[PDB]
């Protein structure tokens, strides 16, 4: 991949946002769908993706554009609305974070541009 001002966005403002963030926990890594006693989690949910996934690839510099990264926010979110019933509270707190995404998203840099200088040539 490589590092760019959009995922670098991504990684110091959004991602530190929501990590952090007391509705948190539940997405920092992958559902444990053995610990959980939840054998139906991966024939529902076929994309798993949970924040300490998409954190450890933006450390790791694994994306090559900031679109790769939001879409995996997005099926984060998305896998817990479709998973669960709309009255659970970890739905209500997929959503908090997912306005929190959408917030932070709207002041991302427009242009996605290389960050590492190369020489010139
Ligand atoms: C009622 C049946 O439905 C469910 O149990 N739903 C979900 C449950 C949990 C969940 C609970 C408890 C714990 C301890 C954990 N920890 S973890 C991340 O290691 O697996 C996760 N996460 N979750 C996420 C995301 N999306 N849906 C759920």
């Amino acid at each position: 991949g490589r590092v760019t001002n959009q995922l670098q966005y991504l990684h110091k403002v959004v991602m530190k946002a929501l990590w952090k963030h007391q509705f948190a926990w539940p997405f920092r890594q992958p559902v444990d769908a053995v610990k959980l006693g939840l054998p139906d989690y991966h024939k529902i949910i076929k994309q798993p993706m949970d924040m300490g996934t998409i954190k450890r690839r933006l450390e790791n510099n694994y994306y090559w554009a900031a679109s790769e990264c939001m879409q995996d926010f997005n099926t984060m979110f998305t896998n817990c609305y479709i998973y669960n019933k709309p009255t659970d509270d970890i739905v209500l707190m997929a959503q908090t974070l997912e306005k929190i995404f959408l917030q932070k998203v709207a002041s991302m840099p427009q242009e996605e541009q290389e960050l590492v200088v190369t020489i010139p040539k």
